């Protein structure tokens, strides 16, 4: 996250930290048994890390659990980054506490112009590299569609919405893939792609999840 502040340990409590022996995606817990994240996102092998707020150090919140299963979207298409989005169950339920909650999913997509919050791990320089080891966030809200479609000509599909600033300075990144944008307290969002990090007319895009609700509660309800 690129022009953000320090969260604050366990403030954001349905984030979580996709972790292959190291923090590679973040992710957002849905309810007890399940992760909602990004398809680009996808790995073999992943352990999900729930009550986390500085990923190298255990303060004692966290709780580790490894995923039994995993399911891209049917119509992913990796050179588009169209439908990036994919669930993970989790082998034992995690346990919800003030430190470790789920998202509620939305019942309507928002308005552009509403603000969200987005937060991850990734790195925090538009030019450089620069990895936090604690939670940061960014507010920032929607964009208009035509906004988000002359920034990115012919790339953008009705399953994407680009937030942020225009003017650049803010703007999710590298490591922050697969995380949350929350907007009047449901998930609207998933980090997906962008052009570089925080530079002026390239703004964030995100993966529209008010488009995959019957999809994501049918496929829970099956698995
Ligand atoms: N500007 C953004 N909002 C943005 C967000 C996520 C990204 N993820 C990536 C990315 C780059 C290279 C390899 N993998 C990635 O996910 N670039 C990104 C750019
Ligand atoms: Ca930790
Ligand atoms: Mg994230």
């Amino acid at each position: 996250i690129v022009g953000g502040y320090t969260c604050g340990a366990n403030t954001v409590p349905y984030q979580v930290s996709l972790n292959s022996g190291y923090h590679f995606c973040g992710g957002s817990l849905i309810n007890s048994q399940w992760v909602v994240s990004a398809a680009h996102c996808y790995k073999s092998g992943i352990q999900v890390r729930l009550g986390e707020d500085n990923i190298n150090v255990v303060e004692g919140n966290e709780q580790f659990i490894s995923a039994s299963k995993s399911i891209v979207h049917p119509s992913y298409n990796s050179n588009t980054l169209n439908n990036d989005i994919m669930l993970i169950k989790l082998k034992s339920a995690a346990s919800l506490n003030s430190r470790v909650a789920s998202i509620s999913l939305p019942t309507s997509c928002a308005s552009a112009g509403t603000q969200c919050l987005i937060s991850g791990w990734g790195n925090t320089k538009s030019s450089g590299t620069s990895y936090p080891d604690v939670l940061k966030c960014l507010k920032a809200p929607i964009l208009s569609d035509s906004s988000c479609k002359s920034a990115y000509p012919g790339q953008i599909t009705s399953n994407m919405f680009c937030a942020g600033y225009l003017e650049g300075g803010k703007d999710s990144c590298q490591g922050d893939s697969g995380g949350p944008v929350v907007c009047s307290g449901k998930l609207q969002g998933i980090v997906s792609w962008g052009s570089g990090c925080a530079q002026k007319n390239k703004p964030g895009v995100y993966t529209k999840v008010c488009n995959y609700v019957s999809w994501i509660k049918q496929t829970i309800a099956s698995n």
